[PDB]
């Protein structure tokens, strides 16, 4: 239902639920184009009343992303890579203030900037045979400069974002579980279900304050704690002023199901 | 030595003092609640012998359940918002006061529960005292007393973002594996494995405990620059400080140290 | 081929792109003022040095890397004159995460007190199995982690975790020191110098630039909020476009071939 | 005609609105740790009285605002006990700024020490022509500004200028304090009050849910980085959009009438 | 290439500086619509290698823009407006992390969102009979939720910019130069000629200096000192590699006139 | 006094004066940071020293910056170590006990401002020239830390202005934007600077130097956590002979006697 499809995505929307599926090229590998209609994706759902939750998957088999397609960067002036640089990060940065939460749904191959993207979204769930993650920007001279080094040192470790930056190692879905690079690892014939599931059980539960949850999150860890609470309290307070908190704390005092309306 | 109040109790002894929450059968609650552990606070930081303080409960089954539902059922929001700064502000002082703030969890930790949990400087937990975490997104609101804040810092803001959506408690175990306490203890053996941590802590050098709490409490909220500037001051009070004199000697003395907490 | 240059605390040594700063100060290397200057003039000696991409600092005493400052140097010393050896020693310390150099802290004995202190400061951590303890102990001399030992260690491992570890002042294991993130590798004990050695040969013949740009990148984009942390990462990132590396790293990955590093 | 309410070393007003905190301590309001507790307890009484939308603190002692901390109370305490009695002060101040009320300092006497600090915790500062000195001559003790004055007097006027005030100790005038941003207003001695009390009557007439957001996104906004203290805006704008007077306010503008504000 | 137009607004470029032009209502009160094509403008600029200055004005006598549109406002739904919101801010966010320098040329009344995007200029110069600047959000029940609160604050000092939001009350440009809210006040009629040499010294100097010099001082200003001066330095590391760097360094040695390149 | 080849140190009555003789217009290069560095080190260590006074020996320049002959020869990688460490040498001032007073008697441009902006006090006399940051003319930018303390000091957008121009301002003008603290009258500015310190020095310095470290290093940190730091010093100062010395005095109205401890 209410499917919109692009040159290098598509978007599937349905029951609160938003899928962006990629299929750019073999490796997924992307340019400036991509970029552009992923962002306009992002602008999209954010204007959509209905979307709760945005799930990005891969229609490509055995890779989610590469990351830049190398190609495309060889006949690329200095300061147009800069230019395609500060693009690719300000749409990545347009997640973590977006209402919806973003799940990276990991089935293939998440390096580079493939690994970048997935560290832009809320969570990432990954198939207990995706291959590999990581960043391996340095073995051409260059580094992850789509947030991955920040993303990175901030999700794990700054000691331990710094090994794998350095070395450009990638790991298994095994390892990054334990590290905190990804928050689930599903069987993987049962990872887009799985996924689904979750995004489903959000979709159906009381959304606003799932989202401002998202929001205290995200932007608060940017902040000092002692003004942090304050940013994490004004998002309560417009959650104590909705429909659902109300008929929450009422539902949940009548011992009955919450008829979550969103607002 | 002993103060009880409506809601809690605080014994003194040792240098150690507990606050005992016996609120009601799950521990939930009010504002009237919240002014008498902002009092105990306060009392404890103004006694000099007081180096440590161990929060625990005297209800079965409940550390705290968090907010008593039915007390903020149709209050005003305006007075909920109030109601939550004052809240707020008192878990703050913890991270402020000279004592090292334990909390002894025997029962389930769980919303406005584990955020008082989060506020203290440690956490002991029981492997039978059942479920901690954030389920507040089941009634259409936030861990809005520095739950969402403190859970992102302490375990990560992702694996914290996960926890605070979906609203899932999870095992004691699991908490110690991420980071979300720091022992698990056999249940049966909490309470006395707790006061065994307290009194080793009250019986060193308890000016030196007291600003490193401070120093890494405080200082993890500035620029690593000027956060060790920060610890050179604290570390600067205890150079001139009696136990230093007293702690570098007994040491090339191969001696026991005699500590006055001065 | 190879330069060796030594001192009476320390000696480095320079070669292929690598250089060791092997610590003798004594029986614990106990250190005092002295010895933080001469650290000092080989982190400035170092970063002036081009030829140089990864530096491994390591202890050629017997069961400690280091257990810190001397006791016997640290006291009978002025309150004022503790204030500013400190302040010394911690500015040495900063001066590390702002280097080109990558640098790797190869604890083969006792890490404790200053001695874990000026390893939490570098770059990596490796540790022997076998190496022995590894913890912030000052508290049980009625004095703190001075020497960024409070800070970094919270931003390491944990505030709550490092809040345990300091107000107690006990140590942990290889193995523990591992699990909890304060070391990046526990090697054999036999084997500790020859894999950091491994590790760092392997970076010393890659991208060093990238590497380095790396390391910047990240140790001193963790104090910036996101937003302009990526900011900077974009300029290291800008600077990594316009080297010949980069065109070499790029050219050889689409004509498949090794790509010949130059380190700039 | 307003509301009164007596306490030992204050009396709080109450009466359309505005809320006034007049201080009576002693012949130079120099307050000791029992006032500290009165003023925190007004703070919170007035944070749950959701009428009140401005809190105006001024003094009834003829020539002084308030000096600062009695030093006789300040030198008969244990450190342990000063530690304790700042620590408490502050917390009390930080509260100003989290309050939905707009904080104004009526200055009608001399503000120095404790007293300039308990004014920088205000939102605003008004002050007479003939008010007298303000500044933080608490070097002239051997100890310095610690309810915040160091920090709170570096961000309002700038870090070197603070600086230079509080190593010298010395004051200034009103429209000395005017000039470099001290204060936001310099009234006539003789319409002091009143003029505060008009500005205060203005703002509790208005759109004061608005009045307030504004106050929270700016005081608690300046401590975040850009990038999320526009987010944190943003939530507080959310608040207001919701609200019954941007929806009279928005229509009031477009009918050309006058705004019926309800605060709600 | 040539001085293209849009709806709202046109983009002239010349000699390395771009000026939009603002044409929106009588009072260029603006919309959604308006603010996607001031975000397409400044992505334009941005991959414009060419272009070191960008001029803001107005085409509307007597405004130079009087904030949001009332009417798109009031009728919105909440969610809406959020989103609105968060677009415009992301917009202006975006003049900070360009390479161009933005120069705010001010002729006639700037309040409320028209403000706000003044604030969002590196540099504000207005003319002595421009008329009012300031944020009167106030008097509409709402506030400066679009950076103004924020920038202000950290432009004029927190206490005054509070005084000023919330009065509403706005100021004369003698006044507001003054405070600092703005870089310059030219005579009425040489304002638009007089911001236009500023410009043309701008763009014919060390452009890549001038650039650089702007990134290092709009987003380090967000860092602890310490490492902002990291940030400076790498900013800097990219100078001493120009040829404007070698080029003028050579030429102040041999007493001679410098040939900027803008690399 | 103590003479070393770019500068020289002079010590009396708790104060420090740093002479700068480098050369025409006061033009560094990396030998002079390193007695600079070493200088700070020395005071540092030095319980007496209560101010530190940075003048020139040069008429009309305080310092021009950069020597641009001993830079164009090196190679970038060389200009990052320079730069680097010019820049970690005039960030330990504001870490240092001692209250740092630059006096400018003459062009403080570039480098030069550079180094007066690292210190916590600048006084210059109404005739001493010009002040600012023409880095730009060159092709680089003030990069020891002059985009960055130029900004926090005199305000982000009017700081942007002056460093994108290159254009130096008067005296009178860097008062006005709090550029500098004081202008004194050209003949007397070194004499009015001394008399400054020297109120310094005799008064109660461990407050005066916990009240430095609180201002430079607390502005660093959000307001809820630096009012801690603030909080510390002051703990420490209520420790100090002079607290008690202090209080004693004005109850007992008599002028205190300070110990500096």
């Amino acid at each position: 239902a209410v499917e919109t499809k692009k040159q290098y995505l598509t978007v599937f929307k349905e029951d609160g639920i938003a899928e962006i599926h990629l299929h750019i090229n073999k490796s997924n590998s992307y340019d400036l184009e991509f970029y552009k209609e992923f962002n306009a994706a992002i602008d999209d759902i954010r204007f959509d009343p209905d979307i709760k939750v945005v799930i990005v998957m891969s229609d490509v088999p055995k890779f989610f992303s590469a990351g830049a397609d190398i190609n495309f960067l060889r006949s690329a002036d200095p300061r147009f890579k800069t230019q395609f640089c500060l693009f690719c990060n300000e749409t990545l940065d347009k997640i973590a203030r977006s209402p919806q939460v973003y799940i990276a749904c990991l089935e293939g191959h998440t390096v580079g900037g493939g690994l970048e993207m997935a560290l832009a979204c809320d969570l990432r769930f990954m198939g207990d045979e995706a291959g590999k993650i990581g960043l391996p920007e340095v073995s051409l001279g260059v580094l992850a400069g789509t947030g991955g080094t920040q993303r990175l040192a901030r999700l794990i470790g700054y000691s331990r974002a710094l090994d794998m930056n350095i070395t450009g190692e990638t790991i298994t879905p095994q390892e990054a579980l334990e590290i905190g690079l990804v928050n689930r690892v599903f069987p993987q014939a049962e990872t887009r279900e799985r996924t689904r599931e979750y995004a489903r059980k959000l979709a159906n539960s009381a959304t606003y304050a799932v989202s401002n949850i998202k929001l205290a999150i995200m932007n608060g860890k940017e902040m000092p704690l002692n003004v942090a609470i304050r940013y994490e309290g004004e998002l309560q307070n417009l959650l104590f002023r909705s429909e659902d908190a109300k008929e929450g704390l009422s539902a949940f005092l009548e011992k009955r199901q919450p008829n979550w309306k969103g607002i």
